[PDB]
RNA sequence: GUCAAGCCGAGGAGA
RNA sequence: UCUCCUCGGCUUGAC
RNA sequence: GUCAAGCCGAGGAGA
RNA sequence: UCUCCUCGGCUUGAC
């Protein structure tokens, strides 16, 4: 029951007999449906060859991989062959080699396959190699750059193409090379500006995939322009005159404790170059050990935090933040005062506590919560009410905070209430930004809801922004955020319906219409880069391709040779590790051990004396001063307390450079793994 | 009159002079020829000696225990010493210590063992202490595994050997330890993916058993397997495109009843997943206390079993199974109605009754019955008629139902009937699944009956997998059921005939064959890895098993720390059940008392007041809601009547978190035992 | 020699 | 955490 | 089938 | 170099 369309022939049929290739094709093209027919007919006629047949196909998110599985792929072809998805989720329980040579067809995520080929070449495991496969196909090629996964994949296959180029000339006896094929909507512009370096970054794109030609519809493009439905477009602007009785008692805040450090940030309040000064301070007074400027560097970071979900979010959120680090702190003044007094931590509680009440009080005012939050209350409920039950809306914001108090605040609001709205805020797996992490069963679940209709509404981040295939989509908005071309193009791509939506909110002040037609003409110059290399001569985008696949080969090679080790100390124990809020001496480096070279822990009963606990098994570590050292944990039936770097600070024995690393691997000095020997009766 | 082979010399020659070993041979390779031999030389040897020679053989199942006894263990060693095997089915009317130091050789399950100790620990008992002996033997060493009986018992022997090693640096005397030995054919892989990971799990094995070596045969190997033939693999597949007119049926069924639900499973049908979302589902609505849910939740999970056994079985037996507890439910409401209207209950009623008769009528069609039935039928009769009277056929299912169903419908069939074939089911001794329990002297009986031939075709569980020693067997399968690598060469090892079938029914859509090949892949896996622990070194051999030895000892004592109370509450009355149907108040926390620190039980008239009893001494307990509650007994000449806590619902007096235990040790609360002076005229 | 009931822990498979 | 299966141990009772 | 924790690398955006 | 976001992989654990 496999189905096509002329303009899907048209672009797939140089690659029915070799032409390993590229396809770019506007979103919602059946670009899927075009790749299932092709592995259709490159697997019946290897089976005609009497030949192996192998087809893999790599997407960078697991969610393409199952939906891929569910959809598309698998019914149309599930009685022909044999078909599996892989996956982290998915436990790869048989292995994926025998698969390899199993079911005849693999979907995975990259590094699956490049693990089991680094795992080859380490020898640890039998593992993987090219000369296996007969066909790759990749989605989403555009993210094949300097050396993502993708190209790293590549790389391997280039540098085999370059042994096989010098055996032709050499040796008859040559490795067999499986067929390429890409596919993808915007191949993207490392901004280029130049339409020439557009130019150049396209036959980069080209060689990391050994792409003979982008191959793009011509003569069928017409009715495909006709098929393919593009939103409206529009844009929408609020000024932030409002927030004064609240965010000026911010700023009067922070004000304040400058002058408590008599310190010039020579920048304006709540914009990040603020809290970059502010990292590079704390670290400064971290490495000098000096007090009183990193605590309050790190509040003022907090502050400016504050201050930016205030200019996107309303105050509420900001002022609980506030309070819960700040209670935070307070817990842990009074652990440490149970085990057993401070100035500069006092006058920060002074100041902020009765502010804080203050703050609670001015907070819970809807005369001016926000300018750019009424106009999407405002224009939310003029879609959802002129849809009369055809709308799936689709919010796109910034971070965590901004995606779950909107919805919690959508489900507040009555007027939403009243169209019938039902909000649901959607991230991504890993925990972060002081909101519950959504597992990707919740992740699924929720994505299924929504189809369902159940959810009406979806806020979301970039997450949402690639994939998530919809039948139907009317309304598509994004919060004050925006990041490139790609993004807003495939944000723009989403809204699969004969009446499209596309809405803009953005704040006055802030340039983000100047993004917006930076992107436009980004969009508008790659289609012109694409007719030119589309119209090259065969022999000069040959030998270009070449040049940029030595450039590729020759600069991993480098990198390589750059960081064969790059650091090499082989000192066990030759630094002190002290406190960073507090210069207290923690331990040295001969108390530490390694367990699965996985944690760093330290075990003696000279640590154990020292830290505090931290209840709700994992149980988390903080200091003497207040400062968090690490957590507990379980292993081995050991109740080994583990640390982070991060929090502590370093003391060479021999000229005491005080420095950060942030992170273990940084380091170069090794750490002996922990044999468990002692610790026994 | 004993008998030895050059392979088993081989295998078992480090093990005659010390060398604690492990042993891992093919099936059918004389295990327990080598076992009986090597106890007769070292029970030789501590005579000439002149020291006590003690020997243990240790069993997880009593049927091996019985075999080992009557037919190679007894029989060759009955001249020259005692012997005698026990189990919970033998009567240890003597008990076990002296049986310690009567008999000289004892064959036993491990906890008879394991309980001996224990009451010495506790002192209730002299009991038995491992320095009595002088050798350990034990079968299916795989079965030691994190903390398995046979692990129990290795746990402390090295607790034992760990104070010895403590005392040789610091004290001459030293506790003995008697020779370890075990045997098995597969020490399997505890789903190590890596053949690292699985050499890891081998390592593990070795350090529970204080294994010194493999000792697999090498040399000699090759006339082993040249003596050993393995039986042709056969795989056999349908595809269930048939079942509409009445699966079908009982979807709509399921959709009306999910429509009155007015839920959304978010699954297909038939799948054990919807079945964990019900369970999910009524929990949640029995601690809400709500209604209309929960029993409907119950429904759709009998419903949900039916369709199963509808996939694996024809639709009668579901059928069957749907009317008899719609019958035992109609009863519960006639007596309700007897002591004295419901609106669920009635609707689920009507919607039955007539869609009841309906898929009677529709359950006697031979024309598509099933296909993965008629494939079995074809076979059967293929190997069968091909046999010629030589045919003793194995047929391995999953559950109770197919087991009996299966029996009954081949009785049932003409076909098997003109071939002679006499099937009859096997399961193990406890009673569930709506199935009678079949006795150990059933289980005994039909053994000896299929052994005799009597019993042409036996179809099993995985009872049937381990152990069941037969001299000749041309004719195994298995039917649509998978577990994992061990229990698929242990089914197939077990055709013990020049020509031998293995035979495989697997649904076209169900991923059998997936787990089919990595069950291949982990037995490939296995024996690199025993090649490489091997061809190990010593020395680092014994350190990794010392550390796996602690790893072991360590786990235990944490999971004793976290176990040593791990919930402390002496509340006795502070709780209050009512009703999981419905929301009656039943008893409290005061009214209940304890006999044998054994049963749970109320005696109070206001109990005896508001309960039904069901017919068929030991009538069952039911609620006024049609909730069944318990079963009377007579203990103490005392017609107490228990229940079981899972049927009831728990209501703290503090702030009644609703909640369900399913059972009665997970509470924390202790219960008083009944001082019986009361009802005393 | 046969049966019933109940309780304690363990393992494997699935999800 | 749920389901299915498997195990063996312990108590009580009856024939 | 569910959850937690930790680690490894990659990309994009900003500055 | 910092921040934000995104990814996927690996280990351990528990239910
Ligand atoms: N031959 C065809 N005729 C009509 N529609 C098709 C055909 N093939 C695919 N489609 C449509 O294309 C959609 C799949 O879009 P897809 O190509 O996955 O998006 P993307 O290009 O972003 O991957 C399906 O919903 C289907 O309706
Ligand atoms: N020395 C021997 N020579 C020939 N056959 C033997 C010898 N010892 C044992 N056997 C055979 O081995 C069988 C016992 O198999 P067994 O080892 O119990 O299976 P498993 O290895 O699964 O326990 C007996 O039927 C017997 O015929
Ligand atoms: F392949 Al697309 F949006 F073009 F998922
Ligand atoms: F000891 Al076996 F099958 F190998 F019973
Ligand atoms: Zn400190
Ligand atoms: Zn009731």
């Amino acid at each position: 029951e496999l189905q096509l369309r002329p303009y899907q022939m048209e672009v797939a049929q140089p690659a029915l007999d070799g032409k390993n290739i590229i396809i770019c094709l506007p979103t919602g093209s059946g670009k899927t449906r075009v790749a299932v027919y092709i592995t259709k007919d490159h697997l019946d006629k290897k089976k005609q060859a009497s030949e192996s047949g192998k087809v893999i196909v790599l997407v960078n998110k697991v969610m393409l991989a199952e939906q891929l599985f569910r959809k598309e792929f698998n019914p149309y072809l599930k009685k022909w062959y044999r078909i599996i998805g892989l996956s982290g989720d998915t436990q790869l329980k048989i292995s994926f080699p025998e698969v390899v040579k199993s079911y005849d067809v693999i979907i995975s995520t990259a590094q699956i396959l490049e693990n089991s080929l680094l795992n080859l070449e380490s020898g640890d495991d039998d593992g993987v190699q090219l000369s296996d496969f007969s066909l790759i196909i990749i989605d989403e090629c555009h993210h094949t750059n300097k050396e993502a996964v993708y190209n790293n994949i590549m790389r391997r296959y280039l540098k085999q193409k370059l042994r096989n180029n010098d055996l032709k000339k050499q040796n008859k006896p040559a490795i067999p090379l499986p067929q390429i094929l890409g596919l993808t909507a915007s191949p993207g512009v490392g901004a280029a500006k130049k339409q020439s370096e557009a130019e150049k970054h396209i036959l980069n794109i080209c060689a990391n995939l050994d792409a003979f030609t982008i191959k793009t519809v011509k003569e069928n493009l017409g009715q495909l322009k006709h098929q393919i439905k593009e939103p409206c477009k529009k844009f929408v602007i609020a000024d932030d005159t409002r927030e004064n009785p609240f965010k000026e008692k911010l700023l009067e805040i922070m004000a304040s404790i400058q002058t408590y450090c008599q310190k010039s940030p020579m920048s304006d309040f709540g914009t990040q170059h603020y809290e970059q000064w502010a990292i590079q301070m704390e670290k400064k007074a971290a490495k000098d050990g000096n007090r009183k400027d990193r605590v309050c560097a790190e509040h003022l970071r907090k502050y400016n935090e504050a201050l930016q979900i205030n200019d996107t979010i309303r105050m509420i959120d900001a002022y609980s933040h506030l309070e819960t680090f700040y209670t935070d702190e307070k817990e842990k003044k009074f652990a440490v005062l149970n085990d057993s007094l401070d100035e500069t931590d006092e006058f920060l509680m002074n100041l902020f506590f009765d502010n804080k009440k203050m703050l609670k009080k001015l907070a819970e005012n809807p005369k001016y919560e926000n300018e750019k939050l009424i106009k999407l209350r405002n224009t939310i409920l003029e879609q959802f009410t002129r849809s009369e039950e055809s709308s799936r809306g689709i919010i796109f914001t910034k971070t965590r905070q901004s995606t779950y108090a909107l919805s919690q605040w959508i489900m507040e609001n009555a007027k939403f209430a009243e169209v019938g709205v039902k909000a649901h805020h959607l991230i991504g797996a890993g925990h972060s930004s002081e909101v519950k992490p959504m597992t990707q069963t919740e992740q699924k679940e929720v994505i299924s809801k929504f189809r369902t209709g159940e959810i009406n509404l979806l806020i979301a981040t970039t997450v949402a922004e690639e994939g998530l295939d919809i039948k139907e989509c009317n309304i598509v908005i994004r919060y004050g955020l925006v990041t490139n071309e790609i993004a807003m193009v495939q944000a723009r791509g989403r809204a699969r319906a004969d009446e499209s939506t596309y809405v803009l909110v953005t704040s006055s002040g802030s340039g983000v219409t100047e993004r917006e037609i930076v992107n436009d003409f980004r969009e508008k110059m790659m289609y012109k880069a694409i007719n030119r290399v589309q119209n090259m001569k065969p022999e000069e985008y040959a030998h270009k391709i070449l040049e940029l696949q030595v450039q590729s080969i020759l600069e991993k090679k480098m990198k390589v040779k750059r960081s064969i080790a790059k650091q090499y100390n082989d000192n066990p124990s030759l630094i002190t590790l002290l406190c960073k809020n507090c210069s207290m001496l923690v331990c040295s480096g001969e108390n530490i051990h390694v367990v699965e070279k996985m944690h760093h822990v330290n075990m003696t009963p000279e640590f154990k004396g020292l830290y505090i606990v931290r209840e709700n098994t994992n149980g988390e570590i903080i200091c003497k001063c207040g400062q968090a050292w690490g957590t507990m944990m379980v292993h081995k039936g050991l109740d080994l307390p583990c640390l982070k770097i991060r929090n502590f600070v370093v003391n060479f024995k021999n000229n005491s450079p005080k420095k950060q690393y942030k992170k273990w691997v940084e380091l170069p000095i090794r750490f002996p793994d922990l044999d468990y020997s002692e610790y026994c009766l």
